[PDB]
């Protein structure tokens, strides 16, 4: 049978972990003995920085990186890293589903990459070992970020020192003080045990953590036409399921963090969140040229 390896960096009980397993389940039911899907979670096959290489060499067939990890391949997806760009999940989704959003699935056509869909995880929450209530609280702290120039600028704006690190390394980075804070949707905090090394988590909802499911074009377009049709439809069905349950999964993990009795969750007043927005939101200007001013204008159109 055709072997499709699906490699990723997250735990199994997460939006993407559940999505990859559902794709396996449905594909193997629908194309019995014709296609096998092998899922490799937790960087067990390929980790951050090295999965793109694997995809293009043909060592893996599907990956689903954070939208924040494509700056070396396209400058357009950086739009999803802009702090406080999207007001809510619906806006992010409306942008992703718009004609412009869909065209971004082909933004790496020249690198032999096909975009299969957007998978929603959730908005990011700040964490540290000190209460982060207002921007000045972040001053002098070292924050782990995904490998994104936008996210680096986000923290530089609040006089913090960002450090790019691969996802598998964050827990150890926090425990050893290499970094003392970070940002993550709830499910990535709980599943990587980061609450055990982060005393305070602020419900800031200050940016998006979503994925683009991608494949190798040469591989995908080389599949039998009948097989690809079923795979594409199945992936679309998985995308719907992932997206409908991501918020609920993250809420479950928020509650699991509360029940773990390791951390305190800080809620922000509208005014407090407004302070963070004023401090960080201006970073957009530094990337307008690369992203496209009109693209950013379309993103704002999604907020309504
Ligand atoms: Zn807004
Ligand atoms: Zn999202
Ligand atoms: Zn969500
Ligand atoms: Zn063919």
């Amino acid at each position: 049978p055709i072997v499709i390896k699906f490699s990723h960096v997250v735990a199994e009980h997460t939006p993407k972990g559940q999505g990859a397993l559902l794709f396996k389940k449905l594909v193997e039911e629908r194309l019995p003995g014709k296609v096998k899907v092998e899922v490799y979670p937790n960087s067990s096959l390929f980790g951050d920085g090295k999965e793109m290489e694997a995809l293009l060499l043909g060592d893996v067939q599907i990956i689903a990186p954070s939208l924040a990890k494509f700056e070396q391949y396209t400058k357009k997806l950086q739009i999803f890293d802009l702090p406080f760009l999207f007001d809510n999940i619906q806006a992010v989704d409306r942008f992703q589903q718009s004609p412009q959003g869909k065209e971004l699935l082909t933004s790496m056509q020249d690198k032999g990459i096909t975009g299969l869909g957007y998978w929603h995880n959730g908005m990011k929450q700040l964490s540290a070992n000190k209460p982060l209530r207002e921007p000045k609280d972040a001053r002098g702290l070292k924050f782990r970020v995904q490998a994104s120039k936008v996210l680096e600028e986000q923290f530089k704006a609040v006089r913090a020192n960002p450090r790019k690190m691969s996802f598998a390394e964050v827990y150890q980075g926090l425990q050893t003080g290499v970094v003392n804070g970070t940002e993550n949707p709830w499910s990535n905090i709980y599943s990587q045990k980061m609450h055990e090394v982060q005393k305070y988590i602020t419900e800031s909802d200050h940016g998006v953590l979503d994925y683009m499911v991608i494949t190798n074009t040469k591989f995908w377009n080389g599949l039998p036409e009948d097989v690809r049709g079923v795979l594409a439809k199945t992936m679309d069905e998985v995308t719907v399921e992932v997206n409908k349950q991501a918020e609920a999964l993250n809420q479950g993990d928020k509650q699991r963090i509360v029940e773990a009795k390791t951390s305190e969750i800080i809620e922000l007043t509208p005014e407090q969140r407004a302070e963070w927005r004023k401090a960080m939101q201006p970073v957009w200007k530094k990337f307008e040229g690369e992203i496209g001013a009109d693209l950013i204008k379309a993103a704002e159109a999604a907020n309504q």
